[PDB]
């Protein structure tokens, strides 16, 4: 084995970098180092509130991406245009960093590696892929059977189950990765209070923050997805005032453009997976906000070549 080794057992920027170049050419990480990820990943999670509020000072920015959805060499390009992840150059991946694209433990493994890097600076939520019932089917378990064990499978199903729910910046900005509640009356206070370490039910804040989606006319619908529901501009402005939030950030959804702005500004979608499933055409986006100026600046960008891996060879 020649490849990438942790550090005094620990993940250095350099060991990043050569995991990167392993990767981007097609090659395995050692189990014992994956493993050795994992586990120190696991524990910093499991510390964290299920609401992570992160405070953005005025010379400060940050980076919020949406589904990646195991595209490895789309995230590499994320990377390439808007700069690797520092102390300087924070980023948050809104769910779905595995399933559907066929570089999903490339993608995931990297991700984890900066969680470890950059604890504070470097932010994952979760989405309704990082359970599952979703990866026994869209293929993320498929993939790592094949590349490791079940044994490995079932460590990154556990790992999965302390990622927090949501993001608030500056008590203004919130995110998650599907949307708001099949309730009215959900506050702050009761995101931070979800037992998050589990399998989502079928209903109820946990469900709704993975699974729900904003629709143009007031009310709430029966989802089409089967769970949570479709929330209207009402539900989101009494969302809003009762947190005294300003706006919410969402993913779970592909857009044309790679991000919508729904409900007068107040639901934003923000989607990182360009050309999706190799089918979609769609262009992806990253948010850019910043500490003096927390509105959302997109910045669009589209596929590159990556190797021909077909999406869901591994469902
Ligand atoms: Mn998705
Ligand atoms: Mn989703």
């Amino acid at each position: 084995y020649s490849g990438p080794k942790l550090e005094d057992g620990k993940v250095t920027i350099s060991f990043m970098k050569e995991l990167m170049q392993w990767y981007k050419d097609q090659k395995k990480l050692h189990r014992k180092c994956a493993y050795q990820i994992l586990v120190q990943v696991k524990e910093v999670l499991s510390k964290l509130s299920t609401l992570v509020e992160t405070t953005l000072k005025e010379t400060e920015k940050i980076t919020v991406c949406g589904d990646t959805h195991g595209q490895f060499y789309d995230l590499l390009n994320i990377f390439e245009l808007n700069g690797l992840p520092s102390e300087t150059n924070p980023y948050i991946f809104n769910g779905d960093f595995v399933d559907r694209g066929s570089f999903s433990v490339e993608v995931i493994l990297t991700l984890f590696g900066f969680k470890l890097l950059y604890p504070d600076h470097f932010h994952l939520l979760r989405g309704n892929h990082e359970t599952d019932n979703m990866n026994q089917i869209y293929g993320f378990e498929g993939e790592v059977k094949a590349k490791y064990t079940a044994q490995m499978y079932e460590l990154f199903s556990e790992v999965f189950e302390w990622l927090p729910l949501a993001q608030c910046i500056n008590g203004k900005v919130l995110i998650m990765h599907g949307g708001l509640f099949s309730e009215d009356g959900v506050t702050l206070d009761d995101i931070r209070k979800i037992e998050r370490n589990r399998q989502p039910p079928d209903s109820g804040p946990m469900c709704d923050l993975l699974w729900s989606d904003p629709q143009p006319q007031n009310g709430r619908s029966i989802s089409k997805r089967g769970v949570s529901c479709q929330f209207g501009p009402d539900v989101t402005k009494a969302f809003l005032e009762e947190n005294n939030l300003d706006y919410i950030i969402r993913s779970h959804e592909v857009k044309a453009e790679g991000y919508e702005v729904a409900h007068g500004g107040r639901c934003v979608t923000v989607f990182s997976a360009p050309n999706y499933c190799d089918q979609m055409g769609n262009k992806a986006s990253y948010i850019h906000l910043q500490g003096s100026d927390l509105r959302p600046q997109f910045h669009q960008f589209t596929a590159v070549p990556h190797p021909n891996v077909k999406p869901m060879a591994y469902a």
